[PDB]
């Protein structure tokens, strides 16, 4: 990468999987700096996508690693790192626009 690969961008998310979850999850692979949950803009429904900042690229990476296509409280999540939320956003933008849900989001 051109420049260091800290943040992970998660899609298909049970939506259980909050904030407290995402933090105490992702705390097993590397130190967690921030967790954020993206909403539906007019329902404010999980959309399945979130964001989390690693304080290490080895963070980062560990939770990819263990993480993509894993299940978490019954859905496959999918982990990538992601630079400036770029697939996060087309992730957003395909299921809040688009014809897609949070489960059937393509990646």
């Amino acid at each position: 990468g051109q420049i260091p690969l800290k943040e992970v961008t998660f899609a298909r998310l049970n939506d259980n999987v909050r904030e407290t979850f995402l933090k105490d999850m992702c705390r097993k692979y590397g130190e967690v700096e921030e967790v954020e949950i993206l909403l539906h803009p007019r329902t404010r429904k999980h959309l399945g996508l979130a964001r989390v900042l690693f304080t290490s690229t080895r963070g980062a990476k560990e939770t990819v690693k263990n993480l993509h296509l894993t299940s978490v409280m019954g859905n496959i999540i999918h982990a990538q790192l992601d630079i400036k939320g770029q697939q996060r956003m087309k992730y957003y933008e395909l299921i809040v626009n688009g014809s897609y849900t949070p489960q059937t989001v393509p990646t």
